[PDB]
This record gives C-alpha cells, structure tokens and sequence, in this order.
C-alpha cells in the first residue's frame, strides 16, 4: 500500500567510508550559512583537499567511517513500526534520512519523497535541541530546495524542530547513566563525578541569540532529576577548533581539570547526540578516555552508551510524531522566534516557509 | 521562648543610601573570591573613591538607594511565621539577613546567630541558581570567618546553597508573567516575545567551570513549561561592564536587534534574582526600557514584576526549609562538586566545612 506520511530524518551527517571524507568537506565549506570565506569558490576545494587526510585519520582510527547512517535507519525502522500502529488514519509512515553534508542529501530525499507522492511531511530534526548551525540548516537547505527548484510543495509540510525534554528522552539517558554507573567499581560509584558533554559552539553564535546552550542545560537539569541528584555534574563543551573564542569550559580541561584535583572518577555522557558518531567514538573515548585520561593520573573513566538501537528511543521517535500529528502544530512556538541578533535573511523565509503551510 | 532555629538569608547586598555606596565598593574591590588586583589593600581604596560618583548617579535615578533589604527582611518574616506552624519541633525559627557587601554583614550575622545559642542554623542562599561568585563567596564568608576567628562553631550548620526548580519559585515567576502579558494592548499578546535577563559572567568565569548558566537555563525552562510555550524566549545576560569578554547574548543588544528586526513588543523578565535592586530598577526600567527602547522604536516593553512581597514566595521559602530540615542534609550533591578549573583553595575548605558537620 503506497505512503501516505512521510518522516524526513535530519541529521548533518557523517563520512561513511574514508572515500567520503573530501566531498564531506567540500560542502561544509561551501556554505555560506556556516563560515564566510574570501574567494570561496576556489578556496573550500582547496582547504578541503588539504584538511581530507587529517580528517580521514579521525575515521580511520574507529574503523573507517561514520555509523550515523546505520544507527539513524534502524531508529527510523523501529519509528515507522510503531507509528502505523500507532496512528492508523496517517499509515502507512515511510522514513527519510536527509543528511546536510552527505548522502542521501537533505534535497535528494525531498526529492524522493515528493516522487512518491506523499499527503503530509514532517521534518523532523535528530538534534533534541536546536541550533542554527544544526537544525536551523537543515530547516534552511528544505526552504531552499523549494526555492532553488522553483515550484511549490505537492505535500502539507510541518516540522518537530525541537524537544530537548522529551520523557522518554530523558529516560533513555538516565538508563543509559545508571546502567553505566553499574560498571564502575562498587567502591568508588558514590565518588563518580559526571561530565555531560555536548558540541560546542563559537561565542560569536552564542552571542547572536542561538538557542542551543540553553536548550542542552535544559535536558541536563531534567536527567538528573530523574537520577534524584545521585552523583554531582558539569556541562562542559567539546569539538573547539582553531583559535576563537567558543563556549566553555572545553570537556578536556575539565577533564585534567578534575584530576588535577583528585576527582579521578569520571563518567562521560554525551547529552547532545542521540548516536554514535566521531564525537564520541574518536574524540571521548580515543583522543580523552584513552589518551588525556592516561597522561593525568586517572582511575575510572567511562562514557555512557549513546541511544543508538535502544528500542526505547524508538518509542521516544514514535510518540513525539504522533504527539505532534494529534496537534495538528506547525512548527514550535521557539521557531517563530529568529535569534535577536541574526544577519541572514534566509531565516525569516524558512520560519515562514513552516507557519504559512496549508491547515 | 529563646530562638531555636537561624535561618540565615544569604544575598550580596546593595547600599541603602547613597552614603553607604563608597564603602560597599570598597568592599567588593577588596574580596580575593572575584578580583586579583595588583597591591589590592591599595588599589580598591583608590578604585571606589574613583567610581563612587558613578554608582551613586545611579541610586539616585532610583529614588536613592536599595530596596534589598526591605524586601528580604518581608519576604523573612513570611517565612518565620510560616515555619512555626510547619516544623513545630525546631521550637522557634527566627531569620538572620547576612549580606556580603554590607551591614548587616555575614560576619555581624554569625555573631548574633552565635549568641543566641540556637541549636540548628541554615545557611540559606537567596539566589536559586549557584554562582562561585554569589553563592560560593556567602559560604566562604561563613567558613572564613569561623577560621579567621579561631574559635569552632556553636551550633549545628547545614545549607540550602541552591534551589532553582523549586516548583513555588516556578508558580511564581509563571504568574508574574501572565499578569504582566494582561498590561499589553490585547492585540499584541501573541506577538510579545520574551526575554529572560541574567545577571552575566565574564567567560574566564564560565570557563573555569561555574554553575551558573545551567541553572539559570534549567529555570527558564520550568517556567515555559508551566506557561505551555504561550509566547516564544530568549535566555540573554545583563550588567556586563569592562572590556573583556562576557557571557552574551548582552539583554541591551537583544532588545535593539530584536527591535530593528520588527519584534516590537518585549517583556523583560528578571530570572536571577528575588527583588527589586539595581539591575532591575536602573539598568532594566530605565537605560533599556526607557532610554535605548525609546530611540529603536519600540511599541511596547514592559518587566515582569519582581517577586518582592508575594505572599505564595514566602510559602515557597518556608516550603525549601521544612523540606531541608525534614531531609537532613547539609547541602546539595551539587556542592560536594568545585569547578573542574578552580583556583581558589578556599572552595575545598568551604565544602569540607559543609559536608562534614556533625549530626
Ligand atoms: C565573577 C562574576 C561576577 C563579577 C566578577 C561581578 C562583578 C560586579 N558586580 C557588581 C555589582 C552587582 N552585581 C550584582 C549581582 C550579580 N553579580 C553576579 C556576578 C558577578 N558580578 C551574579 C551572578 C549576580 C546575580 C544574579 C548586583 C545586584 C550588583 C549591584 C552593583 C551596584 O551598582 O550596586 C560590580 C560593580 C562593578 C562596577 O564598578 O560597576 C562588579 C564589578
Ligand atoms: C580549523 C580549520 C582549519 C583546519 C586546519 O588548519 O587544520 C578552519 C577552516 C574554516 C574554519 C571555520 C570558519 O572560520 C567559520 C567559523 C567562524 C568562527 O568565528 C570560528 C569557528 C569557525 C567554525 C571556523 C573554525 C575553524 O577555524 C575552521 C574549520
Ligand atoms: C570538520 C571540521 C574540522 C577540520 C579540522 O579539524 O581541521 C569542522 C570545523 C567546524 C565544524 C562544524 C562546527 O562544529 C559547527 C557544526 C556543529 C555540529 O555538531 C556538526 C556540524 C558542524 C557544521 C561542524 C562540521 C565540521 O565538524 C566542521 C566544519
Ligand atoms: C572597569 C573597572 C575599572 C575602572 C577604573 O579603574 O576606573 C574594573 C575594576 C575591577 C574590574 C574586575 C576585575 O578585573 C576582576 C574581573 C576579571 C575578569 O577578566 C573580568 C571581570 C572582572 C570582575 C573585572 C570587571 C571590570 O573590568 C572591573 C570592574
Ligand atoms: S541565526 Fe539563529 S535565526 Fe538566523
Ligand atoms: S570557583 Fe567554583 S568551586 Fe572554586
């Protein structure tokens, strides 16, 4: 029976071979959305043949690329399972992965999903809260698409741009804290000091309003009432490069940081990501877990299981589009409100591409 | 019926009278918990008698001082008479206002909580979101001064360092709110947008590790929460001075950029702090809301109101000490974590001076 609701799954993705890895970079660097450069048209090739073997060598070193395909499908299978049991009038359910900077290319799902001739589409982004470097593009590359083509929608688009407190969410995460808490050794699970480490961001975008910083404290503070305060925390930041100002403190000086002090049991929770991917994989548990956590003296360091295949995260996806549907919402109320302080005029297109969909 | 229990009322204290300014400067430039000048026993001297003129201007907008301790003292005697029909065991409660900055100061406070010869007394914070800076600096003052003195404690101690999702303090800045959204002309309720104003940090703060903005954060969201996303927020940081780097976005630049992108109806509201004082009556209703919004053509900006003398606050305070006193515990798990790049070897000894009270 042919599709009737489409669940386009946004996520800027990953390199899933080596081989991936420069065109991966070439359309990062491309954008004019994401970083400003002079001559970019002859530079973003360039940087980018020059950054590929660095970048390769992160992949190279967890196994020759990104999962965030394997994970993102297997979510979606369990999703569009539910979802037709769920909520029969809107079934069958049909899912879209629609990566930012690789394939299947946000516009090349679009484009597949228009093809089969679906009723109602939902964009909904991976990312539990929003950023206008994450989310806000993906949302940005949809009005693009429309506008770029040059033609209307054939199907009554919405979006979930955002839930960072979701219940189950939130009970995937303590589990997934508490399961790993178990692991540490009984005589020091009272001393372990949590480190909930989300991407971070360069100032200059805090500064202009993004949504983000806020969003993340948000979920933290949620978890760990669900843990009943069990263990101390911190937020910390991780994924700086190069030398501006980004928001701290960086999850690798809190790390020496602590240990520097004698708090050498600590547990990494990767709360802004609900899978796998070179955060987590190369940069915690190699360049910190293993490294770093060696040369300060540490004792126990470990990092909480990301969501990935759990099937309660499944129903977590299920409910949320469903809650959503029965809503009959747009798009949130946070999405019709740009960052104060946004240059690009592309935001207030897109915002308005959401609130003006029919019905 | 001698005093049993103190309860001791934590804030930093603002000058009653512009006579009292120069000496409560002098007294913030000379805390090593927040500035490392060069020869500090003579540079701060000379610091305050430079800024004094400036400070005291500003008073004077005001009608000539600070409301803090009108509305602590209020909002602690609620509490008291509240408290004794609650936990009749703890016999009488009686409330004691140490301010950082000035008299009646913490130090002049432990005095009189000393000889009274209570059995129990609570070092409780009035600022729900913990800052090293606010918070921190109240508890080194009780443990400074209890070493500096060479005696030991008379009495029982514990604190409250922190409370920012108490669900009282939740209803009441929810209800501040709607009550201010029923001041704006009808027809533009839906189009009011929300901003949140935090007292900023300096990023040398934040980066060290400092708890503040996920606190803070974690507050906002309760509050939309139980407001059910009625109208789209920003979180953004006031009181910025200096040329360093700060925590933004700036509450001042938000206003203006919100403005100029036609979001024309603002309300303010103040989510740090539990009274009227400066940042509020000064920088909030007068250099943003009369001076920077009139010349950036803004149609309606108005502030929620300060908790101050609601009575529902009162019950909330009582509520935080009925719950400590019946939990037994000395502070909060969060305490019993410093910031993974602190410097300030008082933070341990201050910490230890909690967790290992007796009883
Ligand atoms: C390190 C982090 C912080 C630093 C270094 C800090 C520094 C200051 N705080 C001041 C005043 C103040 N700070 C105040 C509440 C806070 N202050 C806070 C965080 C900081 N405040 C937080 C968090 C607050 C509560 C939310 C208030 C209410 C005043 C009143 C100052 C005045 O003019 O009376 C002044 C006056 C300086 C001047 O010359 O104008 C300085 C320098
Ligand atoms: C670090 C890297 C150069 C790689 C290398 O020399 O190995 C450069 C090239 C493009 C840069 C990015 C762009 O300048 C856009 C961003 C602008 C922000 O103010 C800094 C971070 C920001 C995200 C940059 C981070 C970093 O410096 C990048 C990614
Ligand atoms: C891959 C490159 C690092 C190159 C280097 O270390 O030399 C980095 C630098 C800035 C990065 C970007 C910034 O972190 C902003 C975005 C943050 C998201 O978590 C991933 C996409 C996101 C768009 C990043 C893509 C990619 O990881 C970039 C472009
Ligand atoms: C600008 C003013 C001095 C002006 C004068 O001498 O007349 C100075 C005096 C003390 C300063 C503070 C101290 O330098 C200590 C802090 C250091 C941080 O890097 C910035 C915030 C910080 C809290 C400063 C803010 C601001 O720059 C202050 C308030
Ligand atoms: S940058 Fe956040 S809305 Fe445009
Ligand atoms: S500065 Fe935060 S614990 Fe020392």
């Amino acid at each position: 029976r042919k599709p009737k609701t489409g669940i386009l799954m946004l996520n800027m993705g990953g390199p899933e071979t080596l081989g991936d890895v420069h065109d991966f970079l070439l359309r990062l660097f491309l954008d004019r959305d994401l970083m400003t450069l002079p001559i970019q048209n002859k530079l973003a090739p360039f940087i980018a043949k020059r950054r590929t073997p660095k970048i390769q060598e992160q992949y190279r070193r967890i196994g020759g690329g990104s999962p965030i395909k394997i994970w993102t499908s297997k979510q979606g299978e369990g999703m569009v399972k539910l979802l037709d049991e769920l909520s029969p009038n809107t079934a069958p359910h049909k899912y879209y992965i629609g990566f930012r900077y690789v394939h299947p290319l946000t516009e090349e799902a679009i484009e597949e999903m228009e093809r089969d001739g679906l009723e109602r589409a939902i964009a909904f982004t991976q990312y539990p809260q929003y950023s206008c470097s994450t989310t806000g593009s993906s949302l940005n590359a949809i009005y693009r698409y429309y506008n770029q083509v040059g033609r209307k929608p054939t199907m009554k688009w919405s979006t979930i741009d955002r839930w960072p407190t979701h219940h189950l969410l939130i009970q995937c995460f303590a589990d997934h804290i508490l399961k790993e808490l178990d692991h540490f050794p009984l005589e020091k699970r009272s001393e372990v000091v949590i480190l909930f480490s989300a991407h971070s961001l360069p100032m200059s975008v805090v500064n202009r309003g993004d949504p983000y910083p806020q969003e993340v404290s948000a979920t933290v503070q949620k978890v760990m009432e669900r843990l009943e305060y069990c263990n101390p925390y911190r937020l910390v930041w991780q994924s700086k490069v190069g030398p501006m100002p980004w928001l701290g403190p960086q999850t690798d000086e809190s790390i020496k940081g602590l240990c520097e002090r004698g708090r050498k049991n600590i547990l990494l929770v990767p709360i802004a990501f609900t899978s796998d991917h070179i955060d987590t994989l190369y940069e915690l548990d190699i360049e910190y877990s293993q490294v770093l956590a060696k040369e300060c003296g540490v004792e126990n360091i470990r990092r909480a299981e990301s969501l990935n295949g759990n099937p309660l995260f499944s129903k977590a996806l299920a409910d949320l589009v469903h809650s959503h549907i029965q809503s009959n919402e747009l798009c949130s109320k946070q999405l019709t409100l740009s960052c104060p302080l946004c240059v690009n005029p592309v935001c207030r297109e897109t915002k308005s591409f959401f609130t003006s969909q029919q019905l």
